[PDB]
């Protein structure tokens, strides 16, 4: 599924991401835009052989099992394919674990490079939330 901006904002809010660990909703929408272009089916292979999955490009070395990443820790205890669903629940639940892990949203390179320090509230402007 390719989400619209406000549609995704609403879904993330309902799943409790607004101000989760102090990160306002715009941060999460901005991260999803630049990680996946709002596409739940996005996948991208990394140099180390791991793969990133879904709307928030969650990595198979640490967080999910895709059966081809040796030494995967599967900390979200889910197959990576579950992160590609039209239903973003699994992605949100896993992302909550990631952002609690110590470096906050810096875990997402696109967030650090393209969202951090910017006017992220622009990402939810005009939306009926
Ligand atoms: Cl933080
Ligand atoms: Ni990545």
């Amino acid at each position: 599924k390719v989400f619209g901006r406000c549609e995704l904002a609403a879904a993330m809010k309902r799943h409790g991401l607004d101000n989760y660990r102090g990160y306002s909703l715009g941060n999460w929408v901005c991260a999803a835009k630049f990680e996946s272009n709002f596409n739940t089916q996005a996948t991208n292979r990394n140099t180390d052989g791991s793969t990133d999955y879904g709307i928030l490009q969650i990595n198979s070395r640490w967080w999910c099992n895709d059966g081809r990443t040796p030494g995967s820790r599967n900390l979200c205890n889910i197959p990576c394919s579950a992160l590609l669903s039209s239903d973003i629940t699994a992605s949100v639940n896993c992302a909550k674990k990631i952002v609690s892990d110590g470096n906050g949203m810096n875990a997402w390179v696109a967030w650090r490079n393209r969202c951090k320090g910017t006017d992220v509230q622009a990402w939810i402007r005009g939306c009926r939330l």
